[PDB]
């Protein structure tokens, strides 16, 4: 095959963490902690921690200053007040979970260790520190095992609501509470499982359809206007307009890939999904129309990727399909059984 | 309600510590042996020791066992071409270049396990003793099995009084290898879960008669995981039909020698008919993404099992169109 | 490449009129009695007539044939609430509310066809002779019965030298209306479609063996058509199991007397089950809106059968919404 | 139950056709046949050959006088010029088949029994000659059974381009080509089970999403613009408007049933569907939405409603839906035992 190689176990994504294009001691010219040499001190220990990190060993637990503690609880604090009225409902339900289990409180940064572990009973998702930004085919390669990149490091204390970039404030705040959602979760599955394998055309057709739904992503619950969109959720001058009066189009696949994506800009438009069964149906219908010479099926099992390309494979798919669909028929037996209905 | 059944993999623990029988009788030589008894408590006390996360431990090599280990090795090695069904040899060399399966060594079961957990999503945990049948069983419905890290006394290599490493590792493993006898074991753990004790033992006749001793066939080849570890009746099941309400009825003896399954697709679907007779108030499916239990007792819980089940077929077309697309056919 | 078989019900109309036989033989009472003969000439002459799309025709009223029908009629009747299956005795007194079945009168095939395509989609047609298994099946594949149109003599009603009126009507017609039964004859007539004659053969056994005579069961009881036709062996059959390979192998025997279904769903699943076995290019899918067979050779037909089941599927979860939206539950 | 009285088998649906609101003997005061007694005999005539229909009689011949078969024939050969340029690819394969078998021609009217009979094999569908105006409740009740309710008479020979009202040019240029369509049809089909047994406002809702699909409805074919919609084949002058330059918008039920329905004026927007298979699904899941206390299920074998209240019914058919995946098996087997796929 002369199609691009994408990990087919859950231990050759370790290869895909590791393909680093830009790491977290790399800062730009205009960054805030651009000339602060003990921002980058954290900057690297954070990079070198992640570097560390291999399959099979527990996420390794960091120890945050002071300042970054504070830093962390002044989002922390800024953002709860808008959550009540502009969190999606699954946003409002999970939250109190995480204070509970994962120590998201105010004078406390949660452990990746600790919030892995709260998603994978739940949702089957897992984080891994990531050392910096990855190609977008790597980074949804995570995705398709149900396995999220999540950075460790606190954005600079110098101004704690404005961010560049993605910090553990953004992965706490913004994408691990509707990651714990099982529907979210395999929203976002099906995108990596779309990305394996395909051009790099499609896959950053997929990147933007990732930015424009779990980045920046608008949700009608109970017939109003919330917000799922990570971005979003992280920061709240973008969050205010995003539901605020003045421009919103429906979440649709072929349509939403074409637009461009802006770091700097409140973005052109924002998109809304009725929930996210649909955007999980919608993705999927996208995912056939995507070229190669293969479907692939996720075995939870093994964690590993099945190649759908003879007739043996699918038929076994079908097979236990249907062992599952007599399980379906015990339940209603049982329930016929037990109610009279 | 129901008799307690674990609903999350970390709940499991439970049931790997409650062992009945941890302790030698006067027939096995442990006793006459009195360093052989100083090395079991060790491992028993290492079991208790183990908890859920955490990765199997590695035991000192010691040659007197590691020479015990390897007298079994070779010996069930020649009867194997000539008595194991397909799977066991496919396997077996597999074994050998992973798991570090050979005659000079003894295997860990971190290692098998890691195995074990890429081929058919099971993994193996050590035991301290025997455990209930209903606890036992429960592993199973979360594909893990549990396992003697012990090894038999040097006294005599052939008979085995208690199961041990040897059993676990040469008669379990190579077939807990094979996706279809996994889902087929699964099968019986999750029939098990909060069921009545009766209908648990009926499955325990069921799983004795099967995964530890049992036959498949245009040959006849053996699969039973006690078979595979003793010699002597291994000849004598080959020498001169599965049906699991049938099968449940007859008695297990423990001393005294005592069916034929086509395939482990069958003898899926032949168990799970047999789950619908179970007595319980729901039914249960398994959730690998989260490693837990399912209670379909309600509508909520049904349908998304059915629309899971829809993208599911989706998939399916998406297969055979790209399959037309590719192929024209 | 493979024997032609009707893909349309319209080319149904070839299969029933290919018959090998029409003529009655030294021992049949027909030469003895000119008369007989007279009318059985004519409704050899109809269904040779009939042509699809065409109402079936009603017959003349003979109260000779019709007294005749009579004792047939009555006598059965006190066998059937001791030897028939439930499905029988559901079905019979709406025979005779709405089929005018009575012992007085002799139902026109009209009244029993729109009776049956309203509870099982079955329809009936009359035809001329004897016809090939192979043809025969056909009909069932489209579940299409072919019956035969005139009466038995006069001069023994007790006996039957071949099939009649009274065998089809008080014989098949109340089991047709079953809608599991109903399926399960048309596995049989799908399976046959396309397939080598000695298949064919091996179904016709089966056919014989479950739709002609069988018996079904926490009591015993008949569904034999053949056994609901004649009283003696009807007694003698629960005086003092149904597997399809191992069924079709034993003979038929036409004088001589001579298997047990838990239910027709069992008997439809162990009849899919054989049609794998059966040797054929391809397998076959029944559409029942345009009334015609569908091969499945290919990935594009194959995927929408798929894609039809998935919104099949989601029906059933639309149910299952409504159903918690209206019990809770 | 409460609910709104629906056929529960196909013989009571002749309670739905002979429902007639109002008789095409009676003509509007602006009518061009208004003052025309010659035509009002032949309307006249039309409708009594309608009320003499019931279940299992042949679909009635009817001889058509020269005029009216002029004025088909115009209607036939102008809409022709713009159907290679206009129709939808559905529309162009099934055409030529109707000119084979049906009749089709520019100096022959077909009959509705010939259409029905072409129909039936090729998607189950019939058609019946209806009277009149049907309530939009037992016109869509013909549809869940595959039954399309037809005129027999033609429009008044003053002008053929003209007819403000339904004529069987419009029943068989427009409509009869794309019912044969089986992905055509299923939608068709899903309509009109919606509708069963629901309230006034959503038949309502779903007659304007009728409107706005089977009446006039566009489908993007390989990437370009064309018209699947009955009203758009019938009127060549809408027909232009409806795919020239200027307004488009995508079909969405939820969206669409909201708009109103113009007899006279050029619609003020089209929807556009990617194919029948997505208009199915987008029915389907709108069919969920609808209040009703159970769902239904159609049987095709006995040509009735099935009700699914109870998990007796809904287990049955669970259990039909895994034999019929064990046939899946079987032709996947067979495709690997014949082709080594
Ligand atoms: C599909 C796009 N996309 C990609 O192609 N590759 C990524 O590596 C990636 C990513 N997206 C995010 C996470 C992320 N969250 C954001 C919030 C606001 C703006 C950009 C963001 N990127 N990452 C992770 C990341 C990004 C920057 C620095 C460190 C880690
Ligand atoms: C279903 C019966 N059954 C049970 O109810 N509970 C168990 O704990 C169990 C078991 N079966 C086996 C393992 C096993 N392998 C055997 C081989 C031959 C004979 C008996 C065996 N039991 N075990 C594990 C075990 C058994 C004895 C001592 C330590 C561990
Ligand atoms: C599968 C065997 N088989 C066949 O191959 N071809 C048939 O045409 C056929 C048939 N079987 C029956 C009907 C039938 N009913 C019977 C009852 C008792 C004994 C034999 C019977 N055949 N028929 C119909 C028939 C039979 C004889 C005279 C006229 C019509
Ligand atoms: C769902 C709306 N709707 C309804 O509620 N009831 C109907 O009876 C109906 C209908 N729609 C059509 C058929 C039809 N084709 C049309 C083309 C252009 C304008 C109106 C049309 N109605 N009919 C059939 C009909 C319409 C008018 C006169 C005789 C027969
Ligand atoms: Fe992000
Ligand atoms: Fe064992
Ligand atoms: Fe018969
Ligand atoms: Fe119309």
């Amino acid at each position: 095959e002369d199609v691009p190689w994408f990990p087919r176990k859950i231990s050759e994504l370790d290869k895909c963490s590791h393909r680093v294009l830009m790491y977290g001691s790399e800062l730009d010219a205009d960054h805030p902690g651009f000339k602060d040499n003990v921002y980058r001190q954290r900057r690297k220990y954070f990079v070198d921690v992640a570097m560390g990190y291999k399959y099979g060993q527990p996420i390794p637990r960091v120890e945050y200053t002071e300042e970054e503690t504070k830093t962390w609880g002044v989002v922390f604090r800024e953002l709860s007040k808008l959550y009540p009225t502009h969190a999606c409902r699954e946003y409002l339900k999970n939250f109190p979970l995480l204070t509970k289990y994962c120590g998201y409180r105010e004078d406390n940064v949660p452990q990746l260790e600790d919030v892995s572990m709260f998603l994978k009973e739940r949702s089957g998702f897992t984080v891994r520190p990531v050392a910096g930004y990855l190609s977008p085919r790597d980074f949804l390669a995570g995705l398709a095992y149900r396995v999220f990149h999540c950075t460790q490091y606190i954005r600079h204390g110098s101004d704690p609501l404005y961010t560049p970039e993605p910090d553990t404030c953004h992965e706490l705040l913004g994408h691990v509470p509707l990651l714990a959602d099982p529907k979210f979760a395999q929203f976002s599955q099906e995108i990596g499982l779309a990305s394996l394998g395909a051009s790099d055309e499609d896959v950053q057709k997929l990147a933007t359809c990732y930015f424009f739904t779990i980045e920046f992503g608008l949700c009608k619950q109970e017939g109003q206007l919330r917000a799922y969109g990570a971005g979003l959720l992280s920061s709240i001058g973008e969050l205010k307009h995003a539901l605020s009066d003045k421009c919103v189009k429906a979440f649709d696949p072929k349509t939403t890939c074409l637009q461009e994506c802006l770091i700097t800009t409140f973005q052109e438009a924002y998109f809304v999904s009725e929930s996210f069964e649909e955007a999980k149906e919608k993705m999927r219908d996208f995912a056939k129309s995507i070229t190669r010479p293969f479907s692939v099926y996720f075995n939870p099992y093994t964690q590993s990727i099945e190649i759908l390309k003879d007739t043996r494979s699918i038929e076994n798919v079908v097979q236990d399909l249907r062992s599952d669909l007599n399980t379906v028929c015990d339940a209603l037996n049982k329930m016929n059984q037990y109610l009279g209905i």
